């Protein structure tokens, strides 16, 4: 059964990539755009953008390895390892043209290495609401004068003893509602049904573990990216970030300036971390307009 | 009933202070020293040091409000509120003479206001393994390249919706073994038997909640101390910190220099956060020697 409802004109499907069965939802015609979700979510976070984008592009939205309906990786959870799966999956559908890439939260972690190593394959790039793993993440504070900080969960999720799985099992719905709303400006967009669907998905034991294995590999990803970042990104890039509670603010664009020669950025006031849901309409417009400057 | 075994010659007792029943263990003779435990623990963390100190001092080790066998505070959990209870308790047993103070972890938070507001009541001071609440705590990292972030649990414990109690209830023994060992260098001293004792105490629902209310009041304590720290501490002070995994390192002394005119500091190599248990012999020696510079039995 499908964990989330598939939009009209799209298909839910699977492809084996290096022995790992990846789930994705695909529709549209034209050059390929791959949309990569982040923590706590699945392909479904893109379900409002996908039909609009499908008017000019072939759109594919995979579930990250181990999350949604995708099998766990058989290599590992570091950015370079996961990016192989996403790169090869995209190339099955766009072998002869470069494709566009849009990524949210840890979707950035899981795609940056294949972008930087296969630049001729990437037409345009959109990154939103997460640092690329590098030394800048070691500067975020553990605690703020207003209470809990933006990324203390990096340490919670990366802790050993399966600390996060053990404390959250049996409380998956409670924890996901807290985490989503603590990083949101607009909490009203998260209906009880929507939270039910996301919680059901990541409560699968292999998905709950997969969720935190991305963070247990974060320092390895930082170390990997320290070598990769010697090559600058040359393709047109756009960053988006929330300006409200939970948002990265100016950090997203300022970090990307060190990685990309050709980058434009927007900060969305009144929006937090969950841009495709909290601020669906303006986020959709900025992405569509940015991608539609290319051939379509 | 007693949650932890009382050392031979000591008594476990209770004293009502401003409507709150405080548990403490007391023994010895001579000038008073009060030992104040921190998070995850109770008076019992001092149980190896207490018999040695009691040869020269009257020793009292209270349970912080809401923890161990002490009732929760009635005012609040900010450092200035809790310090009233501890100051009044100490002065019940030393009403006409200054007393010594040793504090670990959030025992610092819960004593610093009464030290700075009643300086003539404190003869000598020993602080170990925690920042005094001030703006420096906003500078610690959420995530580190090596090891683990020392204070990311500040945000976890301070989070609203009772996040920490809701996740940890029923899993207190698992969580306490993880938190203690992740902040330790010499993990082998935390036997399953010792962890069982500590976990049973803080698993009492009101103690689990009290544990996190100290962190939910931390920003209030920072704001309080911004005013209080306009007067430096004048009495002899010593800081201790672990140099190993989980230790504060040089931060403990460096911050204390901003608070105290007369301070000496030690970093204990190969020791983490839990100095009384991980490094009992050097820590006990440092504390006994420092306090014995003052008059004693």
């Amino acid at each position: 059964a499908e964990e989330f409802p598939v939009p009209n004109g799209f298909e839910s499907a699977y492809r084996e990539v290096d022995g790992v069965k990846l789930h994705y939802v695909k529709g549209g015609q034209g050059p390929l755009v791959m949309l990569v979700h982040g923590f706590g979510q699945t392909w479904y976070e893109w379900h409002q953008l996908m039909p609009e984008l499908a008017k000019r592009f072939t759109v594919i939205a995979p579930d990250l390895p181990g999350l949604g309906q995708s099998e766990p990786p058989k290599t590992g959870y570091s950015g370079e390892q996961v990016a192989v799966y996403l790169h090869k999956l995209a190339r099955q559908f766009s072998p002869d043209r470069p494709f566009d890439l849009v990524a949210h939260d840890i979707g950035i972690w899981n795609t940056y290495p294949m972008v930087v190593k296969n630049q001729a394959d990437i037409a345009r790039l959109v990154y939103m609401q997460a640092p690329i793993p590098d030394a800048r993440i070691y500067r975020f504070p553990a605690f703020t004068a207003q209470g809990e900080s933006l990324v203390w969960h990096f340490s919670f999720f990366a802790a050993d003893d399966r600390l996060a799985e053990t404390l959250i099992a049996g409380k998956e719905r409670f924890f996901l509602e807290h985490f989503i709303k603590s990083h949101a400006s607009n909490t009203e967009v998260f209906s009880e049904r929507l939270l039910d669907l996301y919680a059901r998905s990541y409560a699968k034991p292999h998905s709950l573990n997969a969720s935190f294995e991305y963070y247990r590999a974060l320092n390895e990803s930082v170390r990997q990216n320290a070598e990769l970042a010697k090559t600058r990104l040359q393709m047109p890039t756009m960053t988006l970030a929330g300006g409200g509670h939970g948002g990265m603010g100016t950090f997203q664009l300022e970090q990307m300036k060190a990685y990309a020669e050709d980058v434009e950025g927007h900060v969305l006031p009144g929006c937090g971390h969950w841009l495709p849901e909290e601020c669906a309409a303006p986020m959709n417009r900025l992405v569509i307009d940015f991608l539609s400057r290319g051939r379509h």
